[PDB]
């Protein structure tokens, strides 16, 4: 599957609600970037290499990949309405970013990271 190709060790597939919370809790005070994507999302597929490169460049950021099509109830509960979409979480602060971005507007994701390192 395209979302598995060249994905580094800080990029994890989320397949259940409990696993999602455990990942957020176990992250401690680390920045967590949650990548909501779809199996047939062209933009998602197109930006994946850039996302993988970003993860390699930031080994201490945790990237959680959430396939909307395989976790629909979870994504709906989280108010995710369009794909690609991102939530950032960090420790006690909980959710600290919530946004979409284009392939060409990938710099918005980099700017979001820089707001939280």
């Amino acid at each position: 599957k395209w979302w598995e190709r060249k994905a580094g060790p800080n990029m994890i597939d989320i397949t259940s609600a409990e696993q999602f919370l455990n990942a957020l809790k176990d992250a401690g005070d680390r920045l967590v970037i949650v990548d909501f994507y779809g199996t047939w999302c062209g933009s998602c597929r197109a930006m994946f290499p850039k996302l993988c490169k970003t993860a390699k460049e930031h080994p201490n950021i945790l990237f959680l990949k959430v396939n909307f099509d395989e976790n629909k109830s979870l994504c709906k509960s989280l108010n995710v309405k369009v794909l690609p979409y991102f939530h950032f979480y960090r420790g006690a602060d909980g959710q600290v970013e919530s946004f979409s971005c284009s392939l060409a507007k990938f710099q918005k994701l980099r700017e979001a990271i820089e707001r939280h390192n």
